[PDB]
């Protein structure tokens, strides 16, 4: 989370990515190093991208929250009788591209936002994406007007 002098402890790159997530991606986007974390893959719009894009389904393990040890790899879904899952991409042999899409800080920049589909979540455009602009997630917000 910083740009300073102090040994950094692991990085991903492109040649660590699973050969059949990369084949996996649309025309759209590409994976390359993240600049909001440039330690990590991130992922990258190559042309323009239209306001309401659907992009998933986000994939990953169904794990309970005592089992899953991180917020970042994974998102909550419920299921009838069996509760509250984690859908856990931590491993990425488990996960697809999505995955790879970075979250924005504090939601600045955000230019995605989550919906849930069929018990899946999928990531949807909040606004235009230029080439070469990084897609960034968060979280829905509150956004009525109050005048």
């Amino acid at each position: 989370n910083q740009n300073t002098t102090e040994p950094v402890a692991a990085t991903e790159t492109l040649a660590e990515v699973p050969e059949h997530v990369l084949r996996g991606l649309p025309e759209e986007v590409r994976l390359f190093p993240s600049a909001v974390d440039k330690t990590r893959i991130g992922v990258w719009a190559t042309k323009p991208i239209l306001k309401g894009k659907k992009f998933g389904p986000f994939v990953g393990d169904k794990k309970k929250r005592s089992q899953v040890k991180n917020n970042v790899y994974m998102w909550e879904v419920y299921y009838p009788n069996l509760g509250w899952m984690c859908i856990d991409a931590t491993d990425p042999e488990k996960g697809n591209w999505l995955r790879y899409v970075n979250w924005a800080c504090s939601g600045e920049e955000q230019n995605l936002f989550p919906l849930e589909i069929n018990r899946a979540i999928y990531y949807k455009t909040l606004k235009p994406i230029a080439p070469g602009e990084e897609l960034l997630v968060w979280y829905n917000g509150e956004d009525n007007p109050e005048i």
